[PDB]
């Protein structure tokens, strides 16, 4: 019965023999808690979208080889079902590289266990891991195909491959053959690339339909002409029409005018083009999922994106303006729209210092350290995300300050340095490769190294992390390393072992509790946590990793806190890992505190 | 162990041997859905109140003699246990008469089966009814007394008896004796009356502590001197310090300024007096629970009262201002206050005509009518609330207008008249005692009569309802009546068995709310643009009466717990006067859900 195909004769899609054009919005299920999937999807449907687009991040689902996550917030099958049940069609973008301001572009870090791997190429090791991943992911997607009764109408192969240097056409042909093998010969397979022959040159492949992406800054005619070069026949498609843009820590929050998006959307729609709004809701990079760009600049925790639906799912002016545009072309669903969620200001919650990272080494690294003559990377010590502590002793007296240095700029990405429990300051990828330290010969030198996000775009996505090259002290290479991978996630969930197992300050864990009453229909509510007086770190509430805060740089001050991780009667435990400076010294305990507010601050003065 | 008592030395209470002063607010559990009891009580606690005060409406718990409701929303025991759990003490006002802008001041309508009953007196049948009720209620209250480890610290006997004409002291003494028999000798019993010798005369009794009530317009020194004249020693107590005032359909919405409440509150607290804010939350008169005053004027569905918490439980400017006054005397609890609930505008919902009242008599009256030579009252035909259809046939032809009148003003309280299914207009208690009708001889004359709420204050509380005296057509007494009591509640629940003016009719429609949305359903307000007068149910729950034609209330409060996501929600409207549904345009036959209340329209 069920068919979805390209009508080449008629520059169109056919959906069960009928002319079809899609109006889609990007939503990433990995950036929205499952609790709220239905809420966002319904808001998307009510805007008049007939389809949604999503990425499948490979590393989100296979964080260790052969160890899969497809349940709860990782249940892509369920997400796709929910979309179908709401009558939305799905454009699937399964990678295996997705870019997406997401850690390493979705690629698993354990691929880097072969140091010389050439990612996104016919490197046989890269291919064997890709093939094994597709043999798991694609048969799950097969019954979700439009023709087998599900919502999936088109599937993207790779992501803007033409923007990458390797230009390996055997890789692309390999992906095509495997996608076909698992999904069959009917499913529409496409590529997406920047709208210019120079990008199309290496990204397009015969047998995969060529689509382009472009934003409100682009000349629409020119963009679609570049697509028409590779596809003289078939529908016009903008796979990523930018509703906003990404951010970086320390840069002003990106915004795009409502009128600019509305007018461009109108013109695209007026050409009979199919179009996807990237992003429709952006959401959040929880835990360590954010990516980065080269030269090294990490994206922050919020992926608000200035999208039509805000980070927390709110209806914005942009949302209504885009809905109004769509209404000019198609009948939008009737009835009231699910609302922006209520937000609640829980107020100030005092914390207190529990333990330094040094003191918690036993619980953080319960299998003990790896010893090495020279430093090893995160990947070599089997750590992908978070922090690794590197330890050695001073091989000479440093009563006078001696330069600690990474001559090849190999601190990836930030190191918090202490000598005998005295913090010495910070080393920084690019910015500061030398730090003066003092202390006695034989003193314990500690470097707490944070992976701030693997680069997700450009040539340097093989971003190893850790001390990736030697450190010197007064110019001599430092040797004899004791290296502790830190299981911060487990440790925080056991309250650093406390619950069993059923200027600068030292990096440390600060904890505090707050209660919310039960039997109140409208509590808990969503909230935003803010860190007045803190500097940089990670935050958990009830062991859920909300992401990184960095009020010292901005633009993001608050972090989003979804209500479903909050409990009533039972105390809610906040854990803060502060890396640089905590406001918790003086008499005043009231300074050692966070505050929950009812409005986000993601773009301050 | 636990003790609560009046100390006449320090002119205060002693709670466990220590000086105690209560700062209380009124909340009536019968006017707030149980779903929201903890929310309202916690907001009260967060205001700095150390106590709540409530009435027990007898008729809410004993709708027929020997038939009791103490479950779910009628669960007074649970409500008091809940106040206790949250650290609130309770001042209990069990009546038997409570006044309270509540149907018949809480007295059950079945008392009026004795037509000559003198309510609120030593009338032996009245006493015997009361005594049986106290024998069911007060043993439930005994374990909830402070001395037995519950929250109840004082108990009011009767309610402003000094404002009633009877002045029957044997009645008050009987109550005191029965309360003592069921509750024991330690419980602090008290009375409440207007703060003037003329009100205290018949209201005060020896052995019952005398308290006064008064609002923001009163001289506080004088108000307390009149109490002191009755109780030279003991706590000063304002049992009802008005934060607002009641409403009447067709009168402007009552408001009292925050600055006036805060100012008087501070003044009363500063004197060391115990005080109860009436109302702290007013809530809603759902179904037919509203009262009325004489000369006949019904209170509306909303009991918002201009209280510190709004009808729907919202934190108002008045709320924060009184909290700040309480803070000057007492540390209030720490932490954030529960929020005003989110409100959602579900929008416009179209309804269709189901059946006129005329066509649904099988379903409304499955027992068949009662035949009578002259008209019978609601009570005589065994109905208390709602609507009764009175039917006769025209004796002479009426081609020319003929006066249809109740020469003794005996339509209690409003009648919707049709002749052979042609609406004629409306007869109204105290207002329109004559209406002209036409029709042919032998025509069917129908009067749908509404009990608009039994008077709850003054001498005329024995308010029977129905056609209480004869009707005349062209001066001739109309006789031979066929009288149908109407089971509106059942019929509405059954979707009427099918699981200028217009004829009284039921209109129904439906709306869906999506499931798996964390923040729906939400509270809302229903509005009836184009409609005139009627009753509304949602999912068979009777939300009350609407009357946008008179105001000041236009919207009715709809609590979210009655709304579902698994199946469509049904709205049923019974429109009594004129429905916007004739129209070629079915879109006009519709109600609207909005996210803000309109209870003070001009
Ligand atoms: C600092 C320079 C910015 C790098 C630009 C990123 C590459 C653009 N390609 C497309 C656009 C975005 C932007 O949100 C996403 O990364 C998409 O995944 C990518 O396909
Ligand atoms: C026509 C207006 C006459 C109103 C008379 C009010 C009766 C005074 N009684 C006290 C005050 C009020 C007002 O909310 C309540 O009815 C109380 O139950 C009552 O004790
Ligand atoms: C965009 O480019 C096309 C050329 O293909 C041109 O016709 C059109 O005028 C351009 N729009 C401008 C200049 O804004
Ligand atoms: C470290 O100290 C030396 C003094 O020996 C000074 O020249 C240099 O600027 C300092 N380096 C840094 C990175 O502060
Ligand atoms: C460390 O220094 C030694 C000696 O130069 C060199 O062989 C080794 O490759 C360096 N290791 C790293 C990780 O930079
Ligand atoms: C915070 O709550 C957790 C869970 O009860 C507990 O283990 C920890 O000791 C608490 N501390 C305080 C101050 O409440
Ligand atoms: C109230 O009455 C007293 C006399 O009893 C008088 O002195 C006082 O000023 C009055 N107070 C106010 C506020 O009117
Ligand atoms: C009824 O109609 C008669 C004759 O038209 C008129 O005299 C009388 O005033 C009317 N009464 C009312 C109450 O309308
Ligand atoms: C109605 O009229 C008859 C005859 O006068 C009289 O007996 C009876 O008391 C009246 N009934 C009522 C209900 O007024
Ligand atoms: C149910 O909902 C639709 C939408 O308003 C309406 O057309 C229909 O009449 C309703 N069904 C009923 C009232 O049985
Ligand atoms: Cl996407
Ligand atoms: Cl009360």
């Amino acid at each position: 019965q069920r068919m979805f195909e390209i009508d080449y004769s008629r520059d169109s899609f056919l959906k069960d023999g009928q002319p079809f054009r899609y109006i889609s919005g990007s939503i990433h299920y990995s950036r929205v808690p499952r609790f709220y999937w239905k809420d966002r999807l319904l808001k998307m449907k009510m805007a008049g979208l007939n389809a949604i687009q999503t990425y499948v991040p490979w590393n989100f689902h296979e964080p260790w080889p052969g160890q899969y996550q497809f349940s709860e917030d990782h249940d892509v099958e369920y997400f796709l079902r929910l979309a179908h049940e709401l009558g939305l069609l799905v454009i699937l973008r399964p990678g295996p590289y997705i870019c997406a301001e997401w850690e390493m572009g979705g690629l698993p870090a354990w691929l880097l266990e072969k140091e010389s791997i050439l990612l996104r190429s016919s490197d046989p090791d890269y291919l064997a891991a890709v093939d094994k991943w597709l043999g798991v992911l694609l048969p799950k997607m097969k019954p979700l195909l439009y023709q087998n009764g599900g919502p999936v109408i088109t599937v993207q192969v790779e992501n803007e491959y033409g923007s990458y240097f390797a230009c390996d056409f055997d890789y692309l042909r390999f992906l095509q053959k495997r996608f076909r093998h698992h999904l069959g010969d009917d499913v529409v397979l496409f590529t997406t690339d920047g709208a210019h022959k120079t990008f199309l040159k290496c990204g397009a492949l015969q047998g995969l339909y060529t689509t382009v992406d472009f934003g409100t800054g682009s000349n629409i005619t020119d963009a679609f002409l570049s697509q028409r070069k590779c596809e003289p026949k078939g529908p016009l498609i903008n796979s990523e029409f930018y509703t906003g843009w990404l951010d970086h820590w320390g840069q002003p929050h990106s915004t795009i005018k409502t009128e600019a998006v509305a007018s461009s959307l109108y013109d695209i729609l007026a050409r009979g083009a199919s179009v996807n709004l990237y992003m429709f809701i952006g959401g959040t990079n929880f835990a360590y999922w954010n990516g980065a760009n080269s030269p090294y600049a990490a994206q922050p925790t919020s992926y608000d994106y200035d999208a039509p639906l805000s980070e927390a799912g709110d209806l914005t002016e942009k949302y209504f303006a885009l809905r109004n545009i769509i209404q000019k072309f198609e009948k939008v669903p009737e009835g009231p729209i699910p609302p922006s969620t209520p937000k609640f200001a829980y107020g100030k919650v005092t914390l207190e210092k529990l333990k330094t990272v040094g003191a918690a080494l036993d619980i953080l690294c319960p299998s003990g350290p790896i010893k090495s003559l020279y430093p090893l990377t995160f990947i070599q010590v089997k750590q992908h995300y978070g922090f690794v502590l590197y330890r050695t002793t001073l091989p000479q007296d440093c009563s006078n300050p001696a330069p600690l240095s990474s001559p090849l700029n190999g601190v990836h990405d930030r190191a918090y340095v202490a000598v005998d429990g005295i913090p010495q300051g910070v080393l920084e990828r690019n910015n500061v490769i030398t730090l003066n330290i003092t202390g006695k010969a034989g003193a314990t030198l500690d470097l707490l190294v944070e992976n701030m996000g693997r680069v997700n775009y450009g040539a340097y996505i093989n971003d190893f992390k850790g001390l990736v090259s030697n450190l010197t002290l007064s110019s001599n290479i430092l040797t004899d390393w004791t290296i502790f991978p830190l299981d911060t996630e487990d440790a925080v969930r056991s309250h650093l072992g406390g619950w069993g197992h059923r200027n600068y300050t030292l990096p440390a864990f600060y904890m505090g509790n707050f209660s919310i009453p039960s039997g109140i229909p409208d509590l808990p509510q969503d909230t935003f946590i803010q860190f007045p007086g803190w500097t940089k770190g990670q935050v958990w509430i009830n062991g859920f990793n909300l992401g990184r805060y960095w009020p010292a740089r901005g633009p993001q001050l608050t972090l989003f806190v979804p209500q479903h991780i909050l409990m009533t009667s039972a105390p809610n435990t906040i854990t803060v890992l502060e890396l640089e400076w905590a406001p918790c010294s003086s008499d005043d305990p009231e300074l050692c505190a966070v505050t929950f507010v009812d409005r986000p601050v993601i773009g301050s003065s």
